[PDB]
């Protein structure tokens, strides 16, 4: 386990350790992290995406400590999440991450520390901070955190009036290393928000990416701008970004049309208190009649279908993220004057649509891509208040990241993947026991 | 002749509403119109050789019946563009069907079921007549027409009429058309006649300014703001034109994409600089059928950072579609706007959504413009902040050419018709603002 | 009479379109009405002392000259607005220079300027003739109406009809209004009335409703979110009773004022928790008739930081004007609105821009709702998310003592008036919706 | 002294490269303007307009601060002097040094601008000499001007729009080593690229008043200003209406230019605005005593403003007088339109008649001073010659008593520069062709 690392545990498992506790203690001088290796990112040329196997590519290495910069925090990680980019990363796609971290590490000596021959994943934490860097305030040693993944340098003034715009803005753990599925973890330290104090490390670790993208998607101005009374068409409803976005949608008073491919998912769609649920395998819908042409007729038919349970209304925004199959039936179906908002491609990124329902119905196509800190921290702020839950499904330990990332890869999952990380077994990290008890049904609803 | 007293009191340039009050209706008016038993004439011919001149007919019509919240206006010019072409050969289909079916709905609606339908969906001209309810308008006021007309029975139309379920083009999917010596207008089409701007002059703009008003200026479209540098495709051209215009009275920057030396030294004229000659450069946006080239968008993407000191677009004002929807998405500034009124290449576009969702990118679609942003638009020429572009006018006998010309693409700007007035060159009334921008009203002559 | 006629052919519920057509209209209708005669009779009295009871008259009147675009409308029951007391006591101007001014436009406007005002600016009730132009509606149609009219002549109002230079509030700055027999309205005035709703249930919240959600759900007004901390002022009264909901069922928190033990009660049972009694707490905003008490603001602004847990709000939902607007403006979070549709108090507001300026918040001024926003705000009545909040219902012959109720703050949610309607319990053809939502319809009656 | 000396012959040479910068021995003093500690309490009972800044200004040789990450050490050929550095200069509304203390508990970063002394300024145009670790955007040798405001972003808040965060500093008021020295210390994130076509002063003097000219009046989180547009502008020849007179034109818009005198009336017209009511000839009372408004006064402004626009109500007003003027701005705005204010000069109780504005759904929309992006963008249209400086008088940095004296007292209709390191006026201009072309509008307020 390694002494040192022993000890950080031990005093975070006391529950009683003090920040001067944490200050005190010896760092390691290396830790246990998942990572992709430089020499390999060519090893599945030429092979379809579906036989590219993040087990062969993910690695549990000792690596060693980084060297802690002005405006970052070195975080004791108990636990972290699967995540898309997770998955993209270990099958190289749609380019390596290696490219990420040999241009990042031009801007200057402290961001050349990532351009490294490995590279460290994950994009979610739930954890405590061990030290902070010069000119942090607002955060100390032994608070007990989760992390957004947003890394924004905030030089250029480009990001100064939402920072998502600034041009060097990144996403931890996938343009950066030092991520989150490892031992210790490196982030900015305005990456970071409070741990909901009724969720486990796990839990609370599972929110962080996808509640942040789908706030900004649904919630926000910057995306949607969701209302009540609206009809929200969600694909994936019962994936990472859905269980999110259907929350939103109805805790925020809207409709949502929930899109999934089987009756299991239809029932936690069910169970988060949807009522339309579309099973696009039952339906078998064939938007693309070849490899170059849609139908028409299969855009007329989920239209119809959505209408069944809507008396006959259009959506007012859809949810986009699966991409080129589904993207040209999202523009169709959508109401005269409605949002397409997306922020991904899942089954591929070169989208085809006909602009004639775009421009003479007055719609728009949103691009979203994660959140704010302040978006970020008004997600967060919903799961410490109770409102919107976490969606775990199922915890890998880390020495099983890579069968956790399969499992998303070929769409195995529900809802969230969580993985341990320095946490010894599920079920620790809650303060808040009242407020647990009074949410627990919903925080398990997603639960094998 | 009770026509040509309408005439002799509009060219004595004094006449009082009383005066228009008074003057005798004519019993019938001179109108470019279609025969609904002619509309296969151009069964099995390819669209290009259809000539509008074998189908146009000047012909001696009646006056409608002047119904509530409706203008009766004696018609000076007007203009030809491509609805009027696309109607003229009966294309998609003839403009019959619509006007039968909708004349169905009531009695006021089948007034525009006629065996005739009077073209045209322009005007500048002299309200003769009111319908009741009308408080905005009397006779002798100068005015212009907004083509789009809606009745807003839906509330769908109430936050942005171009919502409406149910809109009409006036003069193609309604009669009694501009290209005459009278037209019928709902009075929530009528605009004020710009006073610097001859008759045929104040009827050009149209609906393509007020599209390119919504697209670029408006806040649903793009929302211009000074300093903004904006991408414009087919910059010459009906659109671009006037997309290129508010860009510099907005003080932006427009980078002009034309397709010949001719159209760069017209957008100069325009007061533009920054022109790029997409086939000069030899652009090849598609490899093939199916699969577009990156390296094409990435070299527009230089080319326009060649005029901008390195910055990247704020907006592109989109038009052409599939050809260049790609392109347009790739070079456009981070948290950037492609706005898209049309897809003239073809409508089933194909671009690359990680630039989109990955630099927060929007692409915002606009139809046309509601009757607020053609008055903003209208009020903007009259202010000379926006220039007409007529490059030719012909009499109404002569409509049948104009039709043709604008079919076949022979002038660079726009094909203007005369329709009372009796030569070019009259109804200014503000010689004092016309002598500042005749140069640039002049720019596609 | 042709009316009695005309009810027995509503009560029947079975009669069709072409029967609507085929009966008879009256000569006259029974109709609430100021008197021009009477608007300087209130002259120096306190507005507290002016008695609606004084100066509405129960007339026969005769029925206008049907116009384009229009209905005439049969009308089963109307309610309360608190236009109808500023009306009835001719405050801040008599409605008759808004009868006088409307009638200029035209020879049909000209119909309004008459020497009565019949008030009223909701109605439910069934269609009886259309005027030219009308396509979306017919004979035999049950319709709520919305009270918003525009000409939409001018370019002003296509790109939200409240634009319109000529909009005006029906039944206020328009004659023929709900508060009788029968009422005239243009035909995009009207909605399909909720059938899980009595006449007078359904009649209740068009006014208010289609305002609160302008005001504070649409992006015309304050674009609530979920998560949103929004105070609401009056919040057991007409506009207060749907502002909760909305804040509610859009996830956000409402902090709900009231002033009384009673009120508290009933945002309690409409879900609220964050409930502020300011007679309880004896808020004093105004030291003097020209000074403030700064202290005050800051007394509110910890009482309601108590509810959220040291946050102030995103959203102020204003009305009651000069006494609470400096304390609203000062307790906005920074960024914050205050959207505003009315100065109960006194619309001579003061308030330290310093509070606004520096730390970027906005007053946003919002007024009644366009079309698509009346339609969407009954969309939700329709679906059984948002209720009515019916606490008492009089008959049209009582609309003086209704009016007296609301006049002295004496009221909770709205206040209903018969018209034809011969009793209460009428009109519900949706009883299994009704029956799964008939608990919260209820919350609000005595 | 001699390090100081060679980096200014560097400068002036014109042709000094980064490498070059780089390698110039930094000076172990340099040359500032300061106030001093022990001396907060010398105006005690004075009323302000006899509070004599020459006699609290010091000219000082200070030593180097230590550079620390995300900063930049600037070479300062050219400063400022505004209503702020005035402030300070008189300790009110108190003296600055409270906060530099308390905000010098914070670390041992923020303490070191706790000193006995407070080199002041607000504006600055130089060359980057150093920067700390971590700065990417900027290298020795950049020529730059500064946008004041300083925010850590620390909270959440002000991560969708800077303004919003809740511990902003203005460099030089609220932090030590402003911009009325030879040297400066900034943080990166503040600097933007000098216009070539204007010298040192001249860069320096548009600064926090043109940018928040800029974010109330173009940007989206004020008015969202449109070409068309009418737009009503108090003190059209003072700092903030100066720069928003220009924003109208150069956006397409109307101004209808607010003055009150004859003399401001002409600097209007040479900006290029013609819509211009001198609100002193007018005589509008708009207040009748000191509680109550005169609403025939609002619609008389209304009248007059009609007669400039064709009978058109203004889509905009520009407020920043406040009180007096805020009842009738409020009434003769267009339905459906806005006042956006970002002060209240006049007074800050602001009473007006709120059934104009929810019956004709009007918005008073907030405004303070402006995030980094809208510095960037209203100092780039600065840089394109769309919007120009306004410099009346410019002082030697030993003569910026003088120059505060001049400020205090509104002897200039435009702005006061201060030379730094320059030498003499007119130095700095790289882009002669384009200063050629505004020429007459840039010394529209000399002198
Ligand atoms: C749905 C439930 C609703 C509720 O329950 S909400 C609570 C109940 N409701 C209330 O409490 C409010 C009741 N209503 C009122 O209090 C008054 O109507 C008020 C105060 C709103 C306006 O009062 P006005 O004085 O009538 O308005 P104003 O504009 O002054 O009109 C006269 C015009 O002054 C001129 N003029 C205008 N602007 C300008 C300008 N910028 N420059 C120059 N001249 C200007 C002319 O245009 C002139 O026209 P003319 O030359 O005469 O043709
Ligand atoms: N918080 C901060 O850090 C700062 C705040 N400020 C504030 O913003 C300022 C305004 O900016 P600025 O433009 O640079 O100041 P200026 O002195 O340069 O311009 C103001 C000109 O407002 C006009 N004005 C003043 N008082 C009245 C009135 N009662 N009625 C109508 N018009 C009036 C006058 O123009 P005219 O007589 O010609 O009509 C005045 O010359 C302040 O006055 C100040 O309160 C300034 C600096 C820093
Ligand atoms: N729905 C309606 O009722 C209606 C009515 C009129 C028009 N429209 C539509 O909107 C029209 C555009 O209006 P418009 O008046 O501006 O037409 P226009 O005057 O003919 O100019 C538009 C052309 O766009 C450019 N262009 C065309 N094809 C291009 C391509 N493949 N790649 C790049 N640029 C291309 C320009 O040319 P260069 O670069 O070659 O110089 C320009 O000639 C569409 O053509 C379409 O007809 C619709
Ligand atoms: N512009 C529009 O479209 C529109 C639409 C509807 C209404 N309105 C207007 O808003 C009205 C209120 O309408 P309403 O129908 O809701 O009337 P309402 O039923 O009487 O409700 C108002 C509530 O405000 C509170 N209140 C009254 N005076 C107050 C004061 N001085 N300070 C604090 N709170 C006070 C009372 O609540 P508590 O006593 O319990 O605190 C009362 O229940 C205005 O006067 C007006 O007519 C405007
Ligand atoms: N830009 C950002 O900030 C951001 C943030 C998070 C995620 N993402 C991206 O968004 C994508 C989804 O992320 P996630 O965490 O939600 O992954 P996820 O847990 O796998 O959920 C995706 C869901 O999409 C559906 N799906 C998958 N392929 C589909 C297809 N061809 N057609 C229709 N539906 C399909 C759902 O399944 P069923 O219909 O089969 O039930 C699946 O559960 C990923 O590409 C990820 O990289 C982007
Ligand atoms: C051709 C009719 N039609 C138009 N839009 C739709 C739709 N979304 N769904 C089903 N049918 C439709």
């Amino acid at each position: 386990e390694g002494r040192h690392m022993q000890e950080i545990l031990d005093a975070i498992l006391s529950g009683d350790a003090a920040s001067a506790d944490y200050a005190a203690l010896a760092l390691p001088e290396s830790y246990r992290a998942v990572t992709l290796h430089k020499g390999e990112e060519r090893m599945f040329d030429g092979l379809a995406s579906r036989d590219k196997d993040p087990r062969k590519s993910l690695h549990l290495d000792d690596v060693p400590l980084p060297e802690l910069g002005p405006g970052e925090a070195l975080v004791a990680v108990m636990a972290s999440s699967v995540n898309y980019n997770t998955v993209w990363s270990s099958i190289f796609e749609p380019v390596s991450t290696f490219g990420f971290l040999e241009r990042y590490g031009r801007l200057s000596p402290l961001t050349a520390r990532h351009d490294l021959p490995y590279h460290v994943l994950g994009s979610d934490l739930a954890g405590v901070v061990l030290r902070t860097g010069a000119g942090v305030n607002a955060w100390k040693p032994g608070d007990e955190v989760v992390a957004h993944c947003l890394s924004v340098e905030l030089e250029s003034p480009d990001g100064h009036n939402d920072t998502m715009m600034d041009p060097e803005q990144r996403i931890w753990g996938f343009e950066t290393n030092f991520g989150g599925l490892a031992q210790l973890a490196l982030v900015k330290t305005n990456q970071l928000l409070p741990k909901p104090k009724h969720l486990t490390w796990e839990e609370a670790a599972s929110p962080g990416l996808v509640n942040s993208t789908a706030y900004r998607q649904l919630v926000s101005r910057n995306g949607a701008g969701l209302k009540q009374g609206d009809n929200v068409l969600i694909w994936g409803a019962s994936g990472g970004l859905g269980s999110y976005a259907t929350q939103y949608a109805l805790a925020g008073g809207a409709t949502p049309i929930c899109v999934v491919s089987s009756p299991r998912k239809a029932d936690i769609c069910r169970a988060m208190g949807a009522e339309a649920i579309i099973d696009r395998s039952a339906e078998g819908y064939r938007f693309w009649k070849d490899e170059h042409h849609q139908d028409p007729r299969e855009w007329k038919r989920l239209g119809g279908k959505i209408r069944e349970f809507t008396g006959g209304e259009d959506v007012d925004i859809v949810f986009e993220h699966p991409g080129r199959e589904t993207f040209g039936a999202s523009v169709y179906v959508t109401r005269k004057g409605g949002t397409i908002v997306t922020c991904a491609s899942t089954s591929g990124y070169m989208h085809q649509y006909d602009n004639r329902y775009l421009w003479m119905s007055l719609k728009r196509i949103v691009g979203s891509h994660f959140a704010n800190y302040r978006e970020a921290f008004e997600a967060n702020r919903l799961v410490a208040k109770g409102k919107i839950h976490p969606t775990l499904s199922k915890v890998y330990a880390l020495e099983e990241t890579g069968q956790a990332a399969l499992d998303v890869h070929h769409n195995k999952h529900q809802g969230k993947v969580g993985v341990l990380c320095l946490a010894p077994r599920e079920g620790l990290g809650v303060t808040d026991p009242e407020l647990r008890s009074k949410h627990l049904t919903k925080i398990n609803a997603f639960r094998n």
